[PDB]
């Protein structure tokens, strides 16, 4: 729960969003990976937890909120109550991270996942300490208005393998993609 995980899908031009949606048509197999990695806790009786920005929360289809079988935290400086369906609201990333480390969640949270958007990735990546980046490389260019921060290879190590993550190039709807895991210690 102390390591922080970010998970993202990014185009060749580092794009992650366009007009409050994704730059590419729906990649349901890519979504299945997102679901699996964020939902699968390491121990029965604990749930994983997802943190996301307010725009990402409202852009997720209503029928799929909250992200099922995960504790959902939404970051907003303007909302005063958690959005309907969200488990917690936090006014800053540090407030959220401090909440998660409170003892009355000890038994109640396994892995922590940052799931977007651009804003939130940026802030998480500015932080000292142990960060993993679960990056899906969409091997194609797409017109985008929201983007993922630079991944400095002097700071992040590309893990050659990672448990439960397959390395082969995948394809759906003629769009190729592959799964990568990066790590920054300390
Ligand atoms: N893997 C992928 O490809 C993903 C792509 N996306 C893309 O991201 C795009 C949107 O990105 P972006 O513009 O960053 O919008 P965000 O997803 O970051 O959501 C915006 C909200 O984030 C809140 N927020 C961010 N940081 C903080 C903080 N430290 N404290 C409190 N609130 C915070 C802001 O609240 P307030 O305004 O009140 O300050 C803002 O309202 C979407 O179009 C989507 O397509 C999203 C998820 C995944
Ligand atoms: N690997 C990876 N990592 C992510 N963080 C990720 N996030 C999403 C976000 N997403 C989704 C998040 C959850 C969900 O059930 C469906 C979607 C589908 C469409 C979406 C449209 C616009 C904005 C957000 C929304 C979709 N795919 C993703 N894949």
């Amino acid at each position: 729960v102390r390591p922080l995980n970010c998970i993202v899908a990014v185009s060749q031009n580092m794009g992650i969003g366009k007009n409050g949606d994704l730059p590419w048509p729906p990649l349901r197999n890519e979504f299945k990976y997102f679901q699996r990695m964020t939902t699968t806790s390491s121990v029965e009786g604990k749930q994983n937890l997802v943190i996301m920005g307010r725009k990402t929360w409202f852009s997720i289809p209503e029928k799929n909120r909250p992200l099922k079988d995960r504790i959902n935290i939404v970051l907003s400086r303007e909302l005063k109550e958690p959005p309907r369906g969200a488990h917690f609201l936090a006014k800053s990333l540090d407030d959220a991270l401090r909440l998660i480390e409170q003892p009355e969640l000890a038994s109640k949270v396994d892995m922590v996942w940052i799931v977007g958007g651009s804003s939130v990735y940026q802030e998480a990546m500015n932080q000292p300490g142990h960060l993993r980046l679960f990056v899906t490389r969409i091997m194609q260019e797409f017109e985008s208005d929201t983007f993922f921060p630079e991944i400095d290879l002097g700071k992040y190590k590309l893990l050659p393998e990672y448990p439960g993550v397959l390395s082969e190039v995948q394809e759906e709807k003629g769009i190729k993609y592959k799964f990568e895991v990066y790590e920054k210690k300390d």
